[PDB]
């Protein structure tokens, strides 16, 4: 079947959408080449439509059924329960797209008659009807990037697809528990979202260490969402049903599967119809857990198609890395050849072919990689890092134009130990946030898809729990890493690190001299700036499990 069928309708914007950096006094403090920074909008939705449209054929194997059955046996070990309306409404962000039925996000949280009444309606209907396609809306995502390395290249918007608020609350009722409990049990240590960035590194390095002759590769599957078949999504449902669920949840899961998960009509912002969907929708509840379960099953069965050795994978939605024994260069290459062939048979062809790696550091996964540095006591320390171009460009943007759900807080959080986040990010927002008396204003940001309410003055506490005190003292960064950042600074026109050194000297003083919480941030986050460093003692005001339970984008 074809991932999609399009009528003629243009995907339409509902909000005014900006695509050129909203250039600002403050925005210039950070970045200077704002013309390289842009945002995806509707205008490009069409380009995307073509790259995402094709036919999916699937030849399912014994290796595939064997793995599926093993996964059902684990999943059949799960008892999940439907979440009462109230709880369901609770999990709803006060930023969600309003219902086309009058009530918006808040009423959903306040337990309003219009809200809880419609919700009870979708539900009554979800149970009553199990075949009528359910409407979904489709839009061009607006997120910022930096123009392709090569002068030109610009990425077309991403197309999100989501049902109505009422369906969403219902998704929560019947699937939230299942979707945040079952993955870990089915996939074990391979379930990426159970790991904090720190534990993710501990597991890659360890996995790598436990291998006599280590070899690993990432697998970049092209538009994973567009390769998911109805079969995949149906195969999905049966795993969930292997759970011990209330009878009303079972009928809920069967229903949403045939009505929305499997596919359905595509309506734009202006009520018109754009085409039909037969792959995975990006805005549903099961999309994260579904892609993770599906990528795992295909990758597992695909590993058996070759590797007569010891595979170990880490799976995050569509992102996948696997570390195994080596049997030589030329042989290992042909191994990834077979692996890719099986993956394509399962309908998960690669964007970029898989390349065997022998330098753990060069294995990037989840748009990031593992690198080495040294702490206070000079002991080697492995940390999670990545090209900083996007966080930076997005960083600049969110400083020019107020964004309710930012990326910078999350980047600092998830990437605190690195050199770009420590020197560039922390330095810049503390001074900015300080200037306007915002430090104590908790901002929203998203960790693994879920959005959280984090206070920036809590950073040291958070940073220490997630990465360890070492995070406040890394210093002998790898030449590979220094050159990435340093190259990205020239490109974006960000000021030189040497300059951030002295910039940070300043902010730290203003922070210290404020006493209390502001003082701790200044001393811990910016000790790397001062010349005569002080000896950091573990932070007492700190002693984050839920954050890394499951993926929810």
């Amino acid at each position: 079947s074809m991932s999609y069928t399009w009528t003629g309708a243009l995907i339409t914007p509902c909000a005014a959408e900006e695509s050129k950096l909203p250039i600002n006094a403050l925005s210039n403090s950070l970045l200077r080449h704002h013309n390289m920074v842009y945002a995806t909008t509707s205008r490009s939705a069409g380009l995307r439509q073509k790259k995402v449209t094709f036919d999916r054929l699937q030849v399912l194997d014994d290796h595939y059924r064997d793995v599926l059955k093993e996964m059902k046996a684990k999943a059949s070990t799960v008892k999940a329960k439907l979440l009462s309306v109230e709880e369901a409404c609770k999990l709803t962000p006060p930023h969600s797209a309003k219902s086309k039925f009058g009530y918006g996000a808040k009423d959903v949280r306040n337990l309003s008659s219009k809200a809880v009444n419609h919700i009870h309606s979708v539900w009554k209907d979800l149970l009553e009807d199990t075949v009528t396609p359910i409407d979904t809306t489709i839009m061009a995502k607006n997120e910022v990037f930096c123009v392709q390395p090569e002068k030109g290249g610009r990425k077309p918007a991403r197309l999100i697809v989501f049902p109505d608020l009422g369906v969403r609350v219902c998704e929560k009722m019947a699937l939230y528990d299942v979707v945040s409990t079952l993955p870990q049990v089915v996939m074990g240590s391979s379930y990426g979202f159970q790991y904090s960035p720190g534990q993710r590194v501990e597991f890659l390095v360890n996995t790598w260490k436990s291998k006599k002759n280590p070899m690993g590769f990432s697998y970049d599957t092209r538009c994973f969402d567009s390769t998911v078949t109805e079969n995949d999504i149906r195969v999905e449902e049966s795993i969930y049903q292997c759970c011990d669920l209330a009878p009303e949840a079972r009928q809920a899961i069967k229903s949403l599967t045939e009505r929305l998960y499997i596919g359905g009509p595509l309506t734009n912002s202006k009520g018109q119809n754009c085409g039909y969907r037969r792959c995975r929708a990006s805005g549903v509840l099961t999309t994260s857990c579904g892609n993770t379960l599906t990528c795992y099953l295909k990758a597992s069965a695909a590993c058996r198609a070759a590797k007569l050795q010891d595979c170990t994978m880490l799976v995050n939605g569509d992102d996948l890395v696997v570390i195994c024994e080596s049997a030589g260069t030329q042989e290992d290459a042909a191994s990834l050849r077979v692996f890719t062939e099986a993956m394509t048979r399962y309908s998960a062809p690669p964007g970029d072919p898989p390349q065997p790696e022998y330098d753990l550091e060069l294995i990037t996964s989840c748009s990031s990689n593992v690198s080495v540095a040294h702490d206070a006591s000079g002991k080697r320390v492995y940390y999670l890092t990545r090209d900083p171009t996007t966080p930076l460009a997005r960083a600049a943007w969110e400083t020019a134009r107020h964004t309710p759900v930012n990326s910078w807080l999350g980047n600092i959080i998830m990437y605190a130990p690195t050199l770009w986040a420590r020197m560039i990010l922390m330095t810049h927002f503390f001074s900015i946030l300080l200037a306007q008396e915002q430090l104590e204003k908790a901002l929203d940001c998203q960790i693994y898809g879920a959005c959280y309410s984090i206070e920036p003055l809590d950073l040291p506490q958070i940073i220490e729990r997630l990465h360890g005190l070492s995070a406040f003292s890394l210093h002998s960064y790898s030449p590979g890493e220094i050159n990435r950042v340093a190259s990205c600074l020239r490109k974006l026109g960000v000021p030189p690190l040497r300059v951030w050194r002295h910039r940070a000297r300043s902010v730290r003083a203003r922070l210290l001299s404020q006493g209390g919480r502001a003082a701790t941030c200044g001393k811990y986050l910016f000790n790397w700036a001062v010349k005569t460093k002080l000896k950091l003692t573990p932070i007492p005001a700190a002693s984050l499990s839920g954050w890394f339970v499951a993926g929810y984008s």
